[PDB]
């Protein structure tokens, strides 16, 4: 498996594009590597047609997609014909998907799949996801299982708090959409926090200490 | 790390209810196990507070619900008094928080934060969360970084799935939320599925498969 913080492998794959480097492909860019169990399977339709949906969003955001799954590259051609067509959208499919037929990504990202095999037992990916930044390290992950589709929105979400906290001295709490108040990082001083954050406010709290601290979300 | 479908460990854990066999104080049980950086930080509070307020939700779902950082149980019993506050709810805490002194289940379960350290460096864990199962396996993943706090309804809208894809031969699809309609899992034959769900549809797709089948919420 994969922790946070570590260099995403720059592993060698073939794909529905053609062979491609990793870190090459995805070069000075945030990225979204997703996997699913199977092609021509139906929650894995739902999911990969709605990524096609959601396209434009992520190239708002500069975040390169890419799918992945055990089979090889002949199943992936014919079933994105299956993809496009529940997508609704018109035109080629706009991300590529690795052929993982060695399971060498299964196994070394930590997705293998606990219930679901082949017909002779070999093993198959997850609902997983790995969110990988500029610098090519990990940044956030899920790991669903083949019975669980995924949640687009809230991965767009994350994406949001993590193109805003890189770059600002915050994070977001608990829920927070777009727009909504973030809170100053605990490292900010309190003289640090007043030019940064001139419009912020301490929220007392039974301790007494002065971390409850909320500001506007920042223009970034 | 934790790979799904493994068991998860019987570690034994101080906490703010004394030492804590895991797999005892589970029972026979879903739970739900979640990280938190540090105490006294502002996104762990409004997030801690969070769940309180969803407390009776996971009561309702049966599922257990235990917090973990790196702190000393002390710490985490005088802070609890400021995460009751911003919850808005009275009373005593309604789970438990592990204290991680020795980093080893940071460790252990893949969850170290890549960029929060204690003043001296020393590992901190990430917004980690592990859904277990009855059966003590691990069914469910994430590793948010300490930027970015969680959205406990997705966690919420996942245990309903994985609830309820343990009754019924389906699988929930991409954005599913509780009353839409599930997929008939691809494994079932024409003719189980004929039987098992009456009101189910079967959408054409280009590859001629039959795949691509729904079925209203299945008795649940």
């Amino acid at each position: 498996g994969i922790t946070l913080g570590e260099v995403f492998p720059n592993f060698e794959a073939d794909s529905t594009i053609g062979k491609l480097k990793f870190h090459d492909w995805l070069g000075n860019s945030w990225g979204v590597l997703f996997s699913h169990p199977r092609d021509f399977t139906p929650v894995s339709t739902t999911e990969l047609g709605r990524v096609i949906q959601l396209e434009g969003d992520f190239k708002k955001r500069g975040v390169k997609l890419i799918a992945l799954s055990c089979d090889n590259v002949a199943d992936h051609k014919e079933w994105s014909e299956d993809v496009k067509c529940l997508s609704g959208v018109k035109g080629d499919m706009p991300y590529p998907i690795i052929a993982d037929e060695t399971r060498e990504l299964a196994v070394k990202l930590g997705m293998v799949d606990p219930d679901e095999r082949t017909s002779t037992g070999m093993p198959l990916t997850c609902r997983a996801v790995f969110i990988i930044g500029p610098d090519k390290k990990l940044k956030l992950s899920i790991l669903y299982p083949a019975t669980t589709g995924r949640n687009f929105s809230e991965i767009l979400r994350v994406i949001d708090s993590l193109q805003l906290t890189a770059q600002k001295k915050v994070a977001t709490p608990a829920d927070w959409q777009p727009g909504d108040r973030c809170m100053v990082v605990p490292g900010v001083s309190a003289e640090e926090a007043k030019t940064l954050f001139p419009n912020m406010e301490v929220k007392a709290v039974p301790s007494g200490k002065g971390y409850l601290r909320y500001t506007p979300q920042p223009k970034s």
